[PDB]
């Protein structure tokens, strides 16, 4: 040892020896030929030559923190919606041009080599994409956090349409395994399931537990440019008939989903006190146990109340492992875990029923409990005589079947508790939790959502951030505020005509990719109008549904008459056994089908359903959307960080006064939006008086044929009565009301082709939206997370090398 | 491509380079630093730099080949004995001193380090060492030679003696992974179990099968010096309720003992047609479709029964799926296949109720019977009216159960059948094959089994191999015929005293060890008397046992005779089910409790039971061995490869004229040898007159003075009826009578003792042992096989570099 160190190991980032390491890659890690090697090979040989690189970095970044003991910010998260790592390790390392050449120089063709890499299956969504976008923005801010979860195999499984209808097929992402990542065995901790509590004089004992063991998989995390590499640690369950405890042990890769809760909870919690005590450089001993500085040292953001499992836990190992007096523990717990909500739905909250916590894990109930008892004594005391207060607020919910509720216990257990959204953290303190900003007002906040710039626009849009740049220079990529500088060009014809060019570029690569895929041919002078959301009803694709007939019946009812023509693309999976999601998918192709397929339509209209939408596809669409389509009833959606992403990217909006739609249009101006239809107030006062659809139906043609159309087998002629559930959900069921917003729908759509028309009005009311979206960069959420609740300060200073 | 080249990439074998790779491995591969490393990354970091060397000469070795397309050999058995690959492989490659120097300049101990290797757990003990030693010729010998097995996750247990009884602790090698190895995913093929066939108007079809797949491991062999790395191939067991069916494909690693070697011989074949046709360098694509070729290009190893399916299954992929026509096939298969016979008893050959296959492998079934029904006819052809030899045989065996033979199956189908030293392949012709041999005479054969110069001696004894060197040069490690030039100094003094120094020197360590391991204190100068040999009845420890109770009881009645001193050191494993052999540990023990114990003993006898006894323990008392205990009955051994370990490191051999012991004598001269008791002739007269053991016991004194301690218990003091079941075994059901060879077994270790009062006469008996041990190298062995069985001429040239 001593003279044994990264000290110069990596060279430089160089065009020859990036071509030689690609080589000792090739040859030596994966013990393959060019005789023998494939493209998949070739991909992972240029995968370690980029890995070496970013290894480097994450050594000296993890040494670093240990000899300035920062404080630690753990970022807890049941899926991280990660992607694609090459490109972006190469772009937020600065290696993305020595690589193309050293490829080009070798015979490869890096754009083939990188669509060889699996999406890291690691979450399914918005929740997941937010910690993905934040372990980016930690990384560039120079936070010392890490992104702890579960290292899913087999994620949430991959789509594929056959027959226009839905299949699952498993998300086998590690079937050749992943590079990115380091298994660490000599670090596999173990966690306990069900078992009893004997106490003792001494304290409380949970014995005769059956033991999961959780083992390490480490990744790196690039902050872009700074040299700061930080850390994703990720849990996968090992068993120590057995035969199948065994295999419902490994399962955690209902009950399970409560398992997997305490799962990724009980391992992280014993690295962050393992590293907490053995805190000083060189030394691996416990150094450190007073715990007084344990709050000063470690953050835990709890990411939805997933994670809840974090507060009687903690409590659990510092009162019962640690001996700590309750007062004092609990002083240490509120002082570090904070919780951030994601809905404005009561109804959505986690509640566990208490005889599972009692069967799964009794020593954490018996804790929800204390907690519970010296809460209600402290509201009692506070609203004296409030009876329903104390019930109201009550961590364990009562009646029917016995709950307790998770959220209130979050609320309970932390410091800060923030929304995501203005309206949204709002709605928190004004319905929701009420009578937790009554009793506590001090704790609510609200951090924005925010998209990180780098994979959102730099990565996936270089020809964008290549024309910003040239005029405002590169310092916008982590001050994204600088982008409102762009406003000095609305008027430079030069800046239109390019802003322009970059879209229609992007539109013919991504034609071009369709086309050797799914083999479509659609029109890239189009207007690209995109949708691309969960299938869901609430997020009303069946409106866009209808709006697309009012067109392809138009196009057929006068067909000489000019339209500006569009390709409608949906995409987005529906859940397993949701049966109208699934009915939807299904119109979305068949509807499709009859379009594309006539001839009198010529190419002024297609509906295309985009199969596997996941992170990789997100970065080809937005790009080349012109139109983002965020069309969800009023007060259900909470924020909608896609809609910042086709922002970023020179899409124009259209879509209801709701989510993230409210802040982007007042930083937009309003007047550069188009919102339509029923406000939050409007369907409210309509669920007053009680919605009959009915009456739309009977006050518009066009609707009117649109359902005599789905009835009939229009749009499904082989099989007719296909479509009679949309159909008498729309007309008797419809709780998301489409038809009360259509008439308004089409009406703002006519207004979008009017100003599609005018290529230079269209692009200047781009430019417009562009340059005002800085707001909604991940490291302006980041640092105000910093700075409001976890106490440290953000940094864009350069670690060494 | 074409600049993507192995050109150069490994560099210099110096240390600056070597600490330099080392330095890049412990950093980017392992992920890890000075601050947070441990010997096991020091020892994977060290492994890891060392394996690129050897990888860079397996791919230009496996180039060459198929440049060359010469005749490939494939050696099919189901265990690997491989030990430790890194000393093996620093010194095959000459890395061995660069490394140890580069160690030392970044401060670490290479010793250490290599005692962190755990020894590969994919043997169970003899056949698997003999094909490890194999390997190890055949890449010497430059022979296009794989060795294809099975990958087990847990080997069979590590022995552990808890308070003189054994324990079975799990052999779990696997955990921190091996660095040897690289799995191949990508080339992970089906194998099929169950099902049924029809009979279609194109053939036959083995249909709805349970599929289990098969994924291979890679590991490269190096011969010594000489440039060829060669292939270990390894099956692995994956499952595509499915958690019974899960597991148990898993449980490959009873039926279970057929689906594991049905296992192993359809993916290894399913390679070879595969690597026959895809015959042209730089072409994937099979070229070759004509079989006629096969058997010059690819020859099989059946090593003992274990693969015998690979016979039926190439029938089956010749005539079922590459369509040849059955006739052809069988010409084929014959002069591909070649048995080789190990045993020498009639009653451990396999043979496999047909039941069982009929129900888990159908279709080979089916084959199976064609096969006798035709080999039935050439029998009946050539001995007509012979009605009991067609009864003898059939490998169809009648009476209650119907069972297959298949070393019926082995001799009928391989045209070459052979045994591992000259008096068992007598054996074979005479009594348990003397039908097959009067049928098709010209395939019995004889190979005599040999072990490696090179891990037997210059890696595990580098004294004697240094000495050896400085007067005979450097040759005898490849060529060890010329180790007979060591008789021109059977008269020379300096070496006479370098011969028992690297002796005194060896001992002189392992004594450090028994300490700094076992806390017994042994003494340098006492000659080590050493049986590893596995626990069981034929082979006698129990004969030792008494001549170590004898010696006790000898020095007790007279404390002042002068005694030579000796430490008895006995070990091997018992079978976990054999009870016996449990006692026997738990008698050795006993024994050692009280001898190792009693002052009037004093240090002139030690009992040491060698616990665990492996591949590395071997390593390191073989070479410090004075006496080697070869003492089975005559005729229960047909070779016997650890006395040729002993003869070539300094032992002299106490033996019966049985197993290599005959060969042994013959090359070293009888004089040289202390061979005792019984001869084959000798027990078979004794058969016939009746064993009757009480007859020894009423004429032998010391015997009765024995047996009465043990039944007293004086061995066991706190429980006397301890060792009565092993008293009566021995005084009443001994079946391989160590009452009658126990005096002559006493007389002749007087002569041991007398000699080893003599040094100067003890060494020079020791180098005409040496010097004549040269037969006995595998070099030899493989030569014999590639010449007299494969069709292939020996290389001795080295490849580049
Ligand atoms: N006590 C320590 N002093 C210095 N570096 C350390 C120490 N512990 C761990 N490291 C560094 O942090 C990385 C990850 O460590 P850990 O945070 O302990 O999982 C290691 O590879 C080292 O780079
Ligand atoms: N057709 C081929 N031509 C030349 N080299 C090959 C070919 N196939 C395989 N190799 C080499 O042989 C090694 C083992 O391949 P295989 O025998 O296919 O398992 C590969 O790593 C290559 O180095
Ligand atoms: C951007 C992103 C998202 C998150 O965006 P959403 O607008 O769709 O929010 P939700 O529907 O509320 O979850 C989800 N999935 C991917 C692939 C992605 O890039
Ligand atoms: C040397 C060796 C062996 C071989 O010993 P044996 O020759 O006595 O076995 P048999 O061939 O059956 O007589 C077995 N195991 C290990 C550890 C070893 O190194």
């Amino acid at each position: 040892r001593k003279q044994i160190s990264v000290r110069g190991l990596a060279g430089v980032e160089n065009v020859t020896e990036l071509k030689k390491n690609f080589n000792r890659h090739l040859h030596f890690t994966l013990v393959k030929d060019r005789n023998v090697a494939t493209p998949r090979d070739y991909y992972f040989a240029l995968a370690h030559t980029v890995r070496d690189h970013l290894v480097g970095r994450w050594i000296r970044t993890q040494q670093h923190y240990y000899e300035k003991d920062p404080k630690r910010i753990y970022y807890l998260s049941l899926e991280f919606y990660m992607g694609r790592t090459l490109q972006n390790t190469m772009v937020n390392l600065a290696l993305e041009n020595a690589c193309d050449e050293a490829t080009y120089q070798l015979g490869l063709d890096m754009e083939e080599l990188e669509e060889i890499e699996e999406d890291a299956g690691l979450g399914n969504g918005g929740l997941g994409r937010l910690a993905a976008c934040f372990l980016d923005s930690m990384a560039t801010l120079g936070l010392a956090a890490y992104g702890y979860g579960i290292r899913y195999e087999f994620g949430i499984f991959n789509q594929k349409i056959c027959g226009g209808w839905q299949m699952e097929e498993a998300d086998d992402w590690l079937r050749y395994g992943n590079p990115w990542e380091k298994a660490r065995p000599e670090f596999t901790l173990p966690v306990h399931f069900y078992g009893r509590v004997e106490h003792t004089s001494q304290g409380a004992k949970w014995v005769d537990t059956q033991v999961v063991l959780a083992m390490p998989y480490d990744t790196p995390v690039p902050g872009y440019r700074n040299n700061v590499v930080n850390t994703m640690r990720l849990w996968s369950a090992k068993a120590p008939q057995a035969v199948l405890d065994r295999n419902l042990a490994e399962n955690i890769s209902k009950e399970l989903r409560l398992k997997q809760e305490y799962f990724v909870v009980a391992a992280t919690l014993q690295d962050i006190i393992r590293r907490f005590k053995s805190s000083k450089f060189g030394c691996r001993d416990p150094v450190r146990t007073n715990f007084d500085a344990f709050p000063d040292k470690v953050a835990i953001q709890l990411n939805d109340t997933h994670p809840s499992l974090a507060i009687p836990e903690l409590m659990r190992v510092l009162v019962d492992l640690e001996r700590l007096d309750w007062d004092k523990a609990w002083e240490v717990t509120v002082k570090t875990c904070a919780y951030t909500n994601h809905t404005v739905l009561p109804e959505a909250l986690e509640r566990w029923p208490v005889h599972l916590l009692e069967t799964l894990l009794p020593r954490h109930l018996q804790i929800i409990y204390e907690i519970n008892q010296r809460f209600l004594n402290r509201v009692a005391a506070a609203f004296p005589g409030d009876v329903d207060r104390l019930r109201r607020m009550s961590l364990v919910e009562e009646g029917a079947v016995k709950r307790i509720n998770m959220a209130h216990l979050c609320i309970a257990g932390s410091h800060a508790v923030n929304g995501v959204a203005r309206i949204h953290s709002e709605i928190l303190k004004k319905t929701i939790f009420k009578d937790f900003y009554e009793l506590e007002p001090h704790k609510f906040q609200n951090k924005t959502n925010g998209i990180t710039p780098r994979r959102w626009l730099v990565l996936c849009n270089p020809g964008l951030a290549e024309i910003i740049a040239e005029r405002i220079g590169e310092e916008y990529i982590s001050d994204l505020d600088q982008l409102r500088k762009l406003l000095s060009y609305v008027d430079d014809e030069a800046f239109i005509r390019d802003v322009a060019k970059v879209k229609q570029e992007n539109k013919l690569k991504f034609a071009a990719y369709l086309e050797r895929e799914y083999k479509v041919h659609i029109n890239p002078n189009s207007l690209f109008d995109v949708q691309v959301k969960r299938i869901h009803e609430y997020k009303r694709q069946l409106l866009n549904c209808l709006h697309v007939i009012t067109l392809y019946n138009r196009i057929k009812k006068e067909p000489n008459k000019f339209v500006v023509p569009r390709t409608v693309m949906i995409g987005g999976k529906a859940a397993p056994g949701y049966h109208m999601a699934k009915m939807i998918i299904k119109l979305i192709t068949a509807i499709g089908d009859v379009v594309n397929h006539d001839p009198v339509v010529g190419d002024r209209l297609r509906v295309i359903f985009l199969e596997n939408y996941r992170v990789s596809l997100a970065e080809k669409v937005i790009p080349a959307a012109d139109l983002s389509e965020q069309i969800s009833t009023a007060g259900t959606e909470a924020s909608g960080t896609g809609n910042m992403k086709f922002m970023l990217n020179g899409a124009l909006t259209i879509g209801t006064m709701d989510g993230a739609n409210v802040e982007m249009a007042e930083e937009a101006g309003e007047e550069n939006f188009f919102i339509f239809g029923m406000r939050v107030e409007d369907v409210d006062r309509l669920d007053q008086r009680g919605y009959n659809a009915q009456e739309y139906y009977d006050r518009i043609p066009e609707l009117r044929q649109i359902i005599e159309q789905l009835s009939s087998g229009f749009f499904s002629p082989k099989q007719p009565d296909l479509f009679k559930d949309i159909v008498n959900m729309l007309m008797h069921h419809d709780r998301f009301k489409v038809f009360a917003d259509y008439e308004e729908y089409v009406k703002c759509q006519e207004r979008v082709s009017a100003l599609y028309k005018n290529p230079r009005e269209w692009t200047r009311m781009v430019i417009r939206n562009i340059a005002t979206s800085g707001k909604f960069s991940s490291d302006r959420t980041i640092a105000q997370y910093a700075r409001e609740i976890w106490g440290v300060e953000p940094s864009r200073q350069r670690l060494p090398a």
